[PDB]
């Protein structure tokens, strides 16, 4: 089965390791975005098993997490700070997290991911991204 849903805007962070517990954010936690109401700058990362071939059979390999904003994604209808494992909730100075944008989700086969920075922070030590030019 192929997914048929929208995607992340922002690339995934990745753990190094195996069972690893969630990330911590140094800052926000929130994506870089300028084109955002500062009201509006709240979400969640949520976390995606992964596994690849390998000996045998499928091999696991470090989870993903990818950011959405609040009222987008797999967890649309979960409210600003509901407690779900695989899920954690992140807002910046100003935001008002009753708030919803018109962001949406991003469709793949039109729009390429954001590269993702923090410029108050960023994950802890466990996790890791690829580099993509600004």
């Amino acid at each position: 089965h192929m997914s048929s849903g929208n995607a992340s805007w922002f690339q995934a962070i990745k753990a190094k390791k195996l069972n690893t517990p969630p990330p911590k954010f140094e800052g926000s936690g929130v994506p870089d975005n300028e084109n955002m109401k500062p009201s509006q700058q709240h979400g969640y990362w949520r976390r995606q098993a992964r596994f690849k071939p390998g000996k045998g059979g499928r091999c696991p390999v470090p989870d993903a997490w990818y950011f959405y904003y609040t009222g987008t994604g797999p967890a649309a209808d979960m409210n600003w700070g509901d407690t779900q494992d695989g899920i954690v909730w992140m807002a910046a100075k100003g935001a008002d997290t009753k708030s919803r944008s018109n962001q949406g989700t991003r469709d793949p086969d039109k729009f390429d991911q954001y590269p993702l920075r923090f410029s108050d922070g960023g994950p802890d030590g466990n996790f890791r991204w690829d580099f993509i030019p600004l």
